[PDB]
């Protein structure tokens, strides 16, 4: 049972993990165009503002649904356009450290991103639990896509919005690779957001990455309460803000319009690829959230 | 025993060790009150962290601090033609931030004035009080025995909203440490491990006397929210995250020289007779040492 599975992070001395009721194993029916009350008590079937998404993405309420024990989400071409309509849902309740959040999900066999992530209300702080481009092959680029099919991006962002700036860790360990082709099975992707300066990523119950300390979380001081981006002044906040849980798929600009201009580095679904619906359906069996509490 | 050889009582953690910071000072130079000189001035400004001249009857003065005989020293005198009291205040020229252990060896004044070693953010919203103590045996202004306070060390922290003004600190009984010691008789060590924005440990003479940990005690009212301060339904609290100036001073505080009650029996501030004893109104700090935890190589 999903609640029998141990949480792999360490709750602390004389602490245990307490299941949060905002968790969801999607064992109800929620038709795409009429979600119903069970879905809507925990989830909104859009992004947390009216932005319809990055690159060719045009998020739609009716591109998410739940059936057969899973949250499901699929992609179709927007008629008369290059855009792709796609699913996006957001939690109605926010989460904050310390918290362990884990999704059992099956990365799409698609060049589109399959995402489970966290985002603060003011869009300045982000934790990416799963961001993965799972296709075996890409017709757009005309190449084997196993460079990406075997990788899971595990990361976090801090932003300045006024003029837009974006930081994330870029070291090699931010892309986890086993030999596992992620699209073949459901896997568990989790994060222990322990405090503003410490993140631990777990895949299938195993610690795969620790992101700890100021130098890697916010070296450019984008989280300064006073004068963001100024490293002479330290009023850094770290990842402190409560966050919405977001599950979506995305066409991202660096993929559909790559900086190089080359078709060979352009990874986005052709119409032929979109005609296979299962390949472009992201499935989440469950998402569970625990908080550490005193024994 | 050497100030740098004394073990730091806070635990650096697994695979960590304590690294002495050069902004520490054992005050083994001369710095005349009215002309401090270059050794003092590389580490310290001989005033508060802005131009504000202090609370209550306080009127801070550059020339009421000095260093001599191995000590930072600071004294109080009545302002000519006034009830106000001229007194010392210095602040560090470099700021500190968690994780950090900061400890002063200091002798609390035998005076109703506050003897203070504390930390304060540049924007005045966040404050950590390592030592705040009112050390007099007796108060001639109140006409009573002052041992209620002479045996207490206030160890605390504040978070503020500037507009409109709101002040939160922990008010439980443990925020005033008392073991029978009369703090004004000897130099003692007063330290804080500011470990992270939600965790403080207070050490006196190398012993853990108090731990202030968690959101419910550090900022239960959400004064450190980044958006909508004071709104407890929204959680963007930062805790004690902001880098801070080190401040060492004495103070006449308003709650003492003009108490809420309006009563002379609750009024604790020096008379002219008491100020005439210079030693009683001289705060001495032998040293202040600052360590940061670093990974062992
Ligand atoms: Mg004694
Ligand atoms: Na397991
Ligand atoms: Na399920
Ligand atoms: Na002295
Ligand atoms: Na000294």
């Amino acid at each position: 049972d999903w609640k029998d599975i141990p949480v792999p992070a360490d709750a602390g001395p004389n602490m245990k993990w307490e299941f949060q009721e905002i968790s969801d194993n999607f064992e109800y029916e929620a038709p795409a165009d009429n979600k119903g009350s069970e879905f809507l008590e925990k989830w909104d079937d859009f992004y947390h503002n009216a932005w319809a998404g990055p690159g060719l993405t045009e998020w739609k309420r009716d591109r998410s649904y739940v059936a057969d024990g899973e949250l499901k989400m699929w992609a179709t071409r927007k008629p008369g356009s290059d855009k792709i309509n796609m699913g996006c849902i957001t939690s109605k309740t926010r989460v904050v450290y310390p918290v362990y959040i884990e999704a059992r999900a099956k990365v799409m066999n698609s060049t589109l991103a399959s995402d489970v992530w966290l985002l603060s209300a003011d869009d300045t702080q982000e934790i990416d639990i799963l961001e993965a481009y799972g296709a075996d092959y890409s017709e757009s680029a005309g190449k084997d896509h196993s460079y990406f099919s075997k990788k899971v991006h595990i990361s976090h962002h801090v932003f300045i919005r006024d003029p837009f700036q974006d930081y994330q860790p870029k070291d090699a360990g931010s892309w986890f690779e086993d030999g596992t082709v992620w699209n073949k099975e459901f896997h568990r992707f989790g994060v222990y957001w322990r405090d503003p300066w410490h993140l631990e990523y777990y895949i299938d119950g195993v610690l795969v990455r620790t992101v700890s300390g100021k130098d890697i979380i916010d070296p450019k001081h984008f989280t300064n309460t006073t004068d963001p981006g100024n490293t002479e002044i330290d009023t850094r906040t770290g990842l402190n803000k409560e966050m919405d849980i977001i599950i979506n798929t995305e066409d991202q600009t660096w993929r559909s319009s790559p900086a190089s201009g080359l078709q060979s580095n352009t990874y986005t679904p052709t119409d032929n690829e979109l005609s296979n619906i299962e390949n472009n359906t992201f499935g989440v069996d469950w998402i569970r959230i625990y908080k550490p509490v005193e024994k």
